[PDB]
């Protein structure tokens, strides 16, 4: 176990636990610092560390040592003995809580026998050298007795106060003649800076802090993790592993860009979580051959070491045995000590996976920043760790007598404000960039912070461009960024019972050492710019704290003109509203209306646009921050569902994606099975290839794009508070002009409105970040990895005929084998690696940002063709060229036709790079058609000629669909040639079709078995594929009509999709009602329904009737259908084009006509033409029967007649027809009926018989509401015009 010691700082010198010793970075000179041992090989120094730093430094002034801490000055801290004292008393109470579990005694024990090795480079591999710096540090014995006496210990941890920056803890390590001994597996004497009552607060950026902004947020740090941070670079430095590679540096060469010190990979292992994964499988492997060569170097010095010159009295077997346990050396019998690979691995992955910050913090129920890479806010003082109400050794601040365990509520700064102190923004000091104007130019100043921190391509590792050698050694290489922290902790032979030297021993002469000098640097950087980017329209969203009457404004520059004018990015009616003045008898009103539209407004964060293939979309982020490609000009939906997350970044990082080295084969003549272990090896590390590859991707999303999206996400949970602020700014003014008279009659609690608008902000925000993190992962999925596929592809070609050539040369030596594995080849570099983010990274937020964007059917789109300015482009994300000839017809409304000339046709070139060949063929293909009927007298080429029209090929490999009169065709030919067909044929002899000529929708999903179509949702035809073999189908696919067609023949398409996986009969059900879905009426054909347009009507409860005007009456009969004349076998049907000509008017014109569409709900005239002129439907408005005869007559306005129609449509499923109502006037709620169609009784002098006529009827008003909805209904009517599809 570990032994904590106690002592006052008055307590005696006793030149053992206490003394007066001379620091490493003293040179030998200067005064000495009185020192208490709190354990073995450790000390504390209550004082502040000076070294390298001037001492006016110590106050705040208009510099800053690092541009991205708050920094807090406080020179006075620890300047009397009190004070000293009271920092001994809580670094003991930090040991003993750190001690209080296993993990962090461990991590002490670790500590505490990780001496020094006793040398450094320049030390004889022979020798022991204890007289530098590194190892052994003197104190001064000087009592009574030559004044001047000093003796030498050896020591593993010297911890100081904090330098002139409290709350910027750092542990230092010893360098020598430019060199690190603790960098070199070495280790040596380790140094911090540490203050535990000035700590930092960070606040989850996805989660919330009570869920409060009027209230304060965040959470605050505890002492003991920031301790044990600090302390596991200790533990890296004494063990000789804080080695230096490879780092992480940020892009700086755009105003926009954070400007920060290099990140080296030890600091981020360090911290652990998601931040590994910055660091490449490469890199990750660089380090740890770098550390393995040092203590290869080490366990070689181990077995060359006889003797120490520096003191006789070092007992070398003692030592010999210690570095043996430490660096986990094995020692045969005889006493050759090696490296034993299993045990090495175990230990650098405990020391650099193992004890992290994370899973440190996740061990003892502490709360911290969820990565390296977040926003640091300004740091609180700790009332009293010495108390124990506030703070225990058992649980810190998470107390649960307090009950404060649940929710780390101990560390909320919400909730235990008795904890802690705000700082004086007095003594704050941060490095800001002035963003100025070339105008004397305004000037905005934001700090570096906030900016955007994009790591620059040299941060990434080349090493996969380099060449590989392959033989039958040759075996993988993965390095696991994790350690089971259960292991670690029941680990029984990791923490060493060997015997721990005595620390005394020869007093240092050789003081010789590097010293660090730092120095404050300007805390404001002036830049120019005119760019109003997401800074400036953040700034434009405040207001001095000496103005208190403001007013919103839609206007941008006008909100940077004027003080009093402030920018909102919500509704032009949210703005006037929130502008409005009124009596003080209508405020309270007024206050719930406000608030209200508040809301309504941050809520539209959760709007939908499945219509485009996109489930969420927050349409006012272009408006709040013009972030990315000006995103607020322009309506943003419509400039997303064009190109998506792409437009929000404010950079478009270069991707580093080599060219994967080429493999050297080592030849064997005669030899069988290393030739064939070669290959198979070959084989495995071209596997490694790929998950490298993919491991270097990720890092560089991580670091050059998903922190974008991070800067974006505080961007909103800015803006929105600047908006919640600005109204309540506002209403405070409006309320306090009143007078104390008027305020006690205004019933109006301050406190529910904030919590209102408050809940407003956190429903918005878990919206804003669901979209954000939607946005990032598909940027890395369409944007990124098809980048490195397309390499990787080459690769493996390249390797593919590397291979079976290496096959070829060693023919002979293979003998009757050379065949078995030519294909053992193929069939290996065929299946392609499925990218899996959860390979990469084991962070929580990360693996469910992934599983849920791979669980949104609709990221399986690989190609979405819609229409944009006059033509067709690929919307699915990966870019599929799509070049659309001369003789295609294209309008707004997603229609394309496709007609009998050569230029009437469209190639799509598809994206090669995406996992498309899953090796078991999962697609399908969704659209809508629509197909003319057949000529009445070529009715034979119509049902004898096939035609393809959409057809994609490879290698004669490939899916084909087509059509053959009323039939159409979907096929597949496999590698090998063999086919398979599956069919939707629909009835050519129906009175009424339902789909020639008609819009329907298609739907072809193919898996492992079956190849199934689906025609409006319901499925149709099925067939068995499963001798059907590999099917390349990421060909070029041609739409075009390719047969022995007529002239006249045509097509017409609408949203033509692609998905590599099989669509469930639910997903195309939703897909048909959210492709059908529109706010007009459509026509018989399933086209808009239009004003001013001639059309017949046909009744869907009476097929084969049609209404005309009778002779005689004022009314409309309704009469059978004419029926096809001629005499094929192969086709019947009953006349369209028959009865009266109809035709829509609208009633109010002004109201919103501008559009000759009809839309729901709208009121129109029903006309037709009575020869030469235009009558109207009427209905007589004193019927006292359930139904009667409409009224047909004259154009004119008689107040005996309802003139007025309202066209409605009561079906909630996909439908063609729609509904008539009259009701008594627009207002009225007074409904007299449907029109529809009613069966009369006639007897007369000589003719007795029945008789339909043209009604209106009340009955139908109960029957429309049931459900399901009957689409038989007599009052369901279709509009019939003139159509090239259809002739007669």
């Amino acid at each position: 176990p570990v032994t904590i010691n106690n002592f006052n700082y008055n307590d005696p010198i006793d030149n053992n636990n206490i003394i007066m010793m001379e620091p490493p970075f003293a040179r030998g000179t200067g005064r000495y610092y009185k020192a208490f041992k709190i354990t073995d090989r450790i000390w504390i120094i209550p004082e502040r560390y000076t070294f390298g730093y001037k001492p006016e430094d110590f106050n705040k002034s208009s510099g800053i040592f690092n541009r991205d801490v708050c920094e807090y000055y406080d020179p006075d801290y620890l300047n009397t003995n009190d004070k000293k004292n009271i920092f001994l008393q809580t670094m003991i109470k930090l040991f003993n809580r750190i001690k209080s579990k296993p993990l962090g005694e461990k991590l002490l024990e670790m500590i505490i026998n990780g001496i020094p090795y006793l040398g450094d480079r320049r030390v004889p591999l022979e020798e022991f050298n204890t007289n530098i710096a590194s190892v052994t540090v003197n104190k001064l014995i000087s009592n009574p007795g030559e004044v001047e006496r000093k003796k030498g210990i050896f020591a593993n941890l010297i911890i100081f106060g904090p330098g002139p920056v409290l709350n910027e803890n750092e542990t230092i390590d010893i360098g020598i003649q430019n060199h690190f001994a603790s960098r070199e597996g070495f280790g040596g004497i380790m140094q911090m800076k540490f203050c535990p009552e000035y700590v930092s607060v960070f606040n989850n950026v996805q989660e919330n802090k009570g869920a409060s902004i009027f209230n304060r947020r965040g959470y605050f740090s505890d002492p003991a993790l920031i301790l044990m941070h600090e302390l596991i670079h200790v533990l890296h430095g004494l063990y000789g592993i804080k080695v230096d590679d490879l780092p992480i540096v940020p892009n700086e060469k755009k105003f926009f860009m954070q400007s920060t010190d290099a990140i080296q990979a030890e600091e981020l292992y360090t911290f652990g979580g998601q931040d590994p994964s910055i660091i490449t499988p490469s890199t990750d492997k660089s380090i740890y051959d770098k550390v393995l060569q040092n203590f290869r170097g080490i366990v070689d010095r181990l077995n060359k070491v006889l003797v120490c010159i520096s003191d006789p009295n070092i007992n070398i077997n003692i030592y010999k045995n210690k570095f043996k346990d430490k660096y986990k050396f094995v020692e045969d019998s005889e006493g050759k000590y090696s490296i034993d690979v299993e045990s090495f691995d175990k230990l650098y992955k405990s020391l650099m996976f193992g004890f992290t910050e994370t899973n440190i913090a996740e061990n003892y129920k502490i709360k911290t920043r969820a990565s390296y890479f977040s926003d640091s806010l300004p740091p609180v003082k700790i009332k009293n760790l010495l108390d124990n109400e506030i703070y225990t050794i058992e649980e810190g601040f998470n107390i649960s007598d307090k009950d404060m365990e649940k929710e780390y509520r101990g560390q909320n700064k919400a909730i235990n404000k008795q904890a802690y102190e705000e700082i004086s923004k007095e003594h704050l000091a941060v490095y800001k960039i002035q963003m100025c104007k070339s105008v004397p130019g305004i000037c905005i100043d934001v700090d570096n912070e906030d900016l955007f921190f994009i790591a620059d391509k040299n941060s990434f590792s080349d090493d996969l461009s380099k060449n590989e050698r392959i033989e039958y050694n040759t075996q993988s290489n993965y390095i696991e960024n994790d350690f089971p922290i259960n292991e670690l902790i029941l680990d029984t032979d990791l923490i060493s019972k060997i015997e721990l030297p005595s620390e005394n021993t020869e007093s240092l002469t050789d003081f010789n050492v590097d010293v660090p000098v730092y120095e404050k640097q300007p805390a404001i950087k002036k830049i120019f710019t005119d760019e109003n980017t997401i800074f400036q329209y953040l700034y434009s969203q405040t207001f001095p704290l000496d103005i208190r009457d403001i007013s919103l404004t839609s206007s941008f520059d006008d909100a940077l003109l004027f003080s009093n004018k402030v920018y909102s990015f919500f509704s032009m009616d949210y703005i006037k509203t929130a502008n409005k003045v009124v009596e003080a008898g209508l405020f309270a009103g007024w206050v719930k209306q406000i608030v209200n539209d508040f809301v309504i407004e941050a809520n539209k964060s959760n709007t939908m646009d499945k219509i485009a293939d996109i489930s969420l979309i927050v349409p006012y982020i272009g408006l709040a921050l013009n972030v990315g490609n000006e995103t607020a000009k322009g309506n943003f939906e419509n400039a997303f569902e064009i190109a998506g997350a792409s437009i929000l970044l404010e950079f478009i990082p270069e991707l580093l994606i080599p060219v994967v080295g080429a493999f050297l084969l080592e030849s064997y003549i005669d030899n069988k099975n290393k030739i064939i272990k070669t290959i198979d090896n070959a084989l495995t590390k071209r596997n490694e290839k790929w998950s490298d590859m993919y491991g270097l991707i990720v890092a560089q999303w991580l670091s050059t794009v998903n922190t974008q999206f991070y800067t974006i996400k505080e961007g909103m949970y800015k803006a929105l508070n600047y908006q919640a602020q600005a109204l309540e700014e506002i209403i405070k003014y409006r309320y306090n002009i009143y007078s104390e008279k008027e305020k006690s009659n205004i019933n109006i609690d301050f406190n529910d409105i904030n919590s209102k608008l408050n809940e407003g902000i956190n429903q918005a925000i878990d919206n804003i970040n669901n979209f954000i993190n939607g946005c990032s992962v598909s940027y890395l999925m369409k944007k990124m990895i098809p980048l490195a596929v397309e390499k990787l592809l080459d690769f493996d070609n390249t390797l593919k005929k590397n291979l079976l050539n290496y096959i070829d040369e060693n023919k002979l030596y293979l003998i009757g084998s050379a065949e078995y594995e030519k294909s053992k080849v193929n069939k290996y570099l065929k299946t392609i690696m499925p990218f899996d983010l959860s390979i990469y990274t084991n962070d929580t937020i990360l693996i469910e940002m992934f599983n849920k964007y791979n669980s949104e059917i609709l990221n399986n789109i690989i190609l979405n063709l819609r229409y944009k300015d006059n033509n067709l482009i690929d919307l699915s994300g990966y870019g599929a060229k799509v070049e659309v000839y001369d003789g295609v017809e294209l309008n707004d409304k997603n229609q394309f036709k496709l007609t009998s000339s050569a230029n009437s046709k469209i190639r799509v070139t598809q994206n090669q790079n995406i996992i498309f060949n899953s090796v078991f063929l999962d697609f399908s293909v969704s659209f809508w058609i629509r197909i003319p009927k057949y000529k009445n007298d070529g009715i034979q080429n119509y049902i004898h000629n096939e035609y393809t029209i959409i057809n994609c090929m490879k290698n004669n490999s490939g899916w084909k669909i087509s059509i053959r009169g009323n039939r159409i065709i979907w096929t597949l030919i496999d590698i090998n040639g063999k086919t398979k067909s599956v069919f939707f044929e629909y009835n050519i002899r129906e009175d009424i079709s339902e789909y020639i000529n008609r819009w329907f929708f298609v739907t072809i999903t193919n898996n492992l078995n079956n190849a199934k179509i689906y025609i409006n949702g319901k499925l149709e035809s099925n067939t068995d594929i499963k001798d059907i073999r590999e099917v390349i189908a990421n060909g070029e696919i041609i739409f075009k009509l390719d047969g022995d067609i007529d002239r006249t023949q045509f097509i017409w398409m609408k949203y033509f999709s692609i998905f590599n996986t099989e669509l469930s009969q639910s997903n195309i059900e939703e897909r048909y009602k959210i492709q059908s879905y529109s706010e007009y009426l459509k026509d018989f054909w399933g086209n808009p329904l239009m004003y001013n347009k001639e059309y017949y009507m046909f009744n869907a409860g009476n097929k084969n009737s049609y209404i005309k005007l009778k002779k005689d009456s004022p009314v409309g009969e309704i009469l059978t259908r004419s029926k096809y004349n001629q005499n094929s076998k192969y086709i019947n049907y009953r006349d369209l084009y028959i009865g009266e000509k109809f035709i829509i008017r609208r009633k109010s014109n002004s109201q919103s006509i501008n559009d000759d569409i009809v839309r729901k709900e709208d009121y129109i005239y029903l006309d037709f033409f009575n020869l030469n002129q235009e009558w109207r439907v009427y209905t007589y408005k004193y019927f006292k029967k359930e139904e009667e005869k409409l009224f047909l007559a004259p154009i004119s306005d008689s107040d005996e007649f309802y003139n007025t129609i309202q066209i409605k449509e009561y079906d909630e499923q996909p439908t063609y027809s729609c509904q008539l109502l009259f009701k008594k006037d627009e207002e009225s709620t007074d409904e007299i009926g449907l029109i529809g169609i009613h069966r009369f009784y006639e007897s007369g002098i000589v003719f007795e018989e029945y008789k339909d006529y043209f009604c209106i009827s009340k009955w139908y008003l109960k029957e429309v509401k049931r459900k399901p909805y009957n689409l038989k209904l007599g009052c369901n009517w279709q509009f019939i015009p003139k159509d090239e599809g259809w002739t007669e």
